[PDB]
């Protein structure tokens, strides 16, 4: 069985369906199975919002540091920092770190606030060159993840894409596409998902998402001992609304996926 039969046969299992993307960075092959096809971020989308504050912070060397203030009615259904500041401030870098490696919620929201709105991350993605994710909805209505519902969504392939030029390439200068790898490498939220599937001690950066219609879903940036580094987008959702999360199958995608490393 191919990688591709593999892929095929992990979601033929699964009860949904399954989008990956993996980029070698070795020579830019990629592995691909849905990759062009449309899912809702759910929190991966956290990625774009951050790194387009960490943009902003290039040109502003007091943005990172710049308090925002924590209110009761800033809190939305998933707030396990931010509800720690209630009637302090979190800076800016604070809420990075809270959404990206808590999945703070209401820590996202302020980055889109921030920003001025989803419609701002989007425009940062496009500036990427990213012409397919969308950012819609603030917290936590992103993540309704509804069947055939454009909104939030991007495909495996360009959010592979876009976290390769995040984190190894592009988009970000240097320290701040060094403070998104810490960011991701932190990640508290990623322990079941891709690193699940991939031998213990590389080491990963990746941000999870996860949403109704059993939206499961993560990337990565993979950084084998011996081989150069590895993106991987997995996501995966569900027909039904109330479907389980299933971060089994992210582990079982990347552990197809990355075999050969």
């Amino acid at each position: 069985a191919s990688v591709q039969q593999q892929l095929e046969a992990l979601e033929k299992s699964s009860g949904g369906r399954l989008g990956v993307a993996l980029i070698n960075t070795a020579d830019n092959s990629q592995i691909l199975y849905r990759a062009d096809e449309r899912f809702a971020m759910c929190a991966t989308s956290k990625v774009m919002a951050a790194a387009a504050v960490l943009k902003q912070s290039e040109s502003d060397k007091h943005l990172l540091n710049q308090r925002v203030e924590i209110k009761k009615s800033d809190l939305v259904n998933y707030n396990p920092i931010a509800e720690k500041h209630v009637n302090g401030t979190m800076t800016l870098a604070e809420l990075g770190a809270a959404a990206l490696q808590y999945s703070d919620n209401t820590a996202m929201n302020k980055l889109i606030a921030h920003l001025g709105g989803p419609d701002k991350v989007t425009a940062f993605a496009r500036s990427l060159g990213d012409e397919t994710f969308r950012l819609d909805r603030t917290e936590p209505t992103l993540n309704t993840a509804i069947p055939g519902d454009p909104r939030d969504t991007t495909t495996p392939l360009a959010m592979a894409q876009t976290l390769k030029n995040l984190t190894l390439g592009k988009a970000l200068a240097e320290t701040q596409r060094a403070q998104l790898v810490t960011w991701l490498k932190g990640n508290t939220t990623g322990s079941a998902s891709i690193r699940a599937g991939l031998p213990k001690s590389w080491v990963v950066g990746d941000k999870t998402g996860s949403g109704d219609y059993g939206t499961t879903n993560d990337i990565a940036v993979i950084w084998p001992e011996n081989h150069a580094p590895l993106v991987l987008v997995t996501y995966f959702t569900q027909p039904e609304q109330k479907a389980e999360n299933r971060n089994d199958i992210l582990a079982a995608a990347a552990k197809i996926v990355t075999h050969g490393f």
